[PDB]
């Protein structure tokens, strides 16, 4: 049993030049494929773009699910964020259906560690 939810979108350093949205990734599981049984970590969209690219580089012909993308339609910021949230949740759901993508150490550090993306990358490049 694996329950993965992308939840509670929030604006970080709000009212500032470098404000951005990140998303809470809730993972609960009874599988020791994970080092922790409950995790919460916050990830921003550009971190997901990195993860998709790092998964492709390690997975050979195993197909990596698509990220939602950018819309060509104005709406509310609220409806855009909600469609994106749904796309990030579908992406993680489909990742976690592959034995091969599940085995990837970069996926485990993304979902269950507080390591930044350059620190995760430095761990793999540094052995
Ligand atoms: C870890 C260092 C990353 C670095 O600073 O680069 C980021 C840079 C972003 O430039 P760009 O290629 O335009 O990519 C943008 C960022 O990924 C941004 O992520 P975030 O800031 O929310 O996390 C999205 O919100 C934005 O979506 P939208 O346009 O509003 O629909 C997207 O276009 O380009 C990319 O990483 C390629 C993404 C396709």
């Amino acid at each position: 049993v694996i329950t993965v939810r992308v939840q509670d979108p929030r604006v970080q350093n709000e009212g500032s030049w470098n404000s951005y949205v990140d998303y809470k990734i809730f993972l609960h599981t009874n599988s020791k494929a994970f080092t922790a049984k409950t995790s919460c970590v916050r990830r921003r969209y550009r971190e997901f773009v990195w993860l998709r690219k790092q998964l492709q580089r390690n997975a050979g012909l195993v197909p990596v699910p698509e990220l939602p993308g950018k819309s060509t339609f104005f709406g509310t910021s609220d409806e855009f964020i909600e469609k994106r949230r749904q796309g990030l949740q579908h992406f993680l759901e489909k990742v976690l259906q592959s034995v091969v993508l599940l085995s990837d150490s970069q996926l485990h550090l993304f979902l269950q560690s507080q390591l930044s993306v350059p620190e995760i990358e430095a761990c793999v490049q540094g052995r």
